């Protein structure tokens, strides 16, 4: 319920997100998983915290987050769900990693708080 727009909480709408929209690999992220539509009949069972890039793009124009380290965790989320829901070989395993690997590099980047 606090929220607010800090440099960093800029920095993820504007750099973070922005760059990775562009991603080849990022369009199975741009909405909530759907169970029903891709037919997953246990991925609500396995995964308790869904999360996805159009959620966290949502959240930061609505100054949902009071800090950007609320809205890594909420990326970080999107990422490990994947890992777990997934068996190794999937392809989009390899296709989170890359898109995390560049989350990495532009959080290394971000300005310091305050
Ligand atoms: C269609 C869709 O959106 O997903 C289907 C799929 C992810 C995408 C896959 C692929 C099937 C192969 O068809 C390929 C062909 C080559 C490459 C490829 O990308 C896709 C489209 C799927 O692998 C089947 C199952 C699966 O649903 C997930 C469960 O593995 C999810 C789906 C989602 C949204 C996430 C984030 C997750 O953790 O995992």
């Amino acid at each position: 319920k606090p929220g607010r727009k800090t440099n960093q909480l800029q920095y993820m709408q504007n750099v973070v997100v922005k760059t990775l929209w562009k991603h080849q690999f990022a369009w199975p992220f741009y909405q909530p998983v759907d169970a029903i539509k891709l037919n997953l009949p246990d991925y609500h069972k396995i995964i308790k915290n869904p999360m996805d890039m159009g959620t966290i793009k949502k959240r930061l124009e609505n100054n949902y987050y009071w800090s950007a380290s609320e809205c890594m965790q909420d990326f970080n989320t999107m990422f490990t769900n994947c890992y777990i829901y997934n068996k190794p070989t999937d392809d989009i395993v390899l296709m989170a990693q890359a898109l995390e690997k560049i989350f990495l590099q532009k959080v290394a980047q971000m300005p310091q708080e305050e």
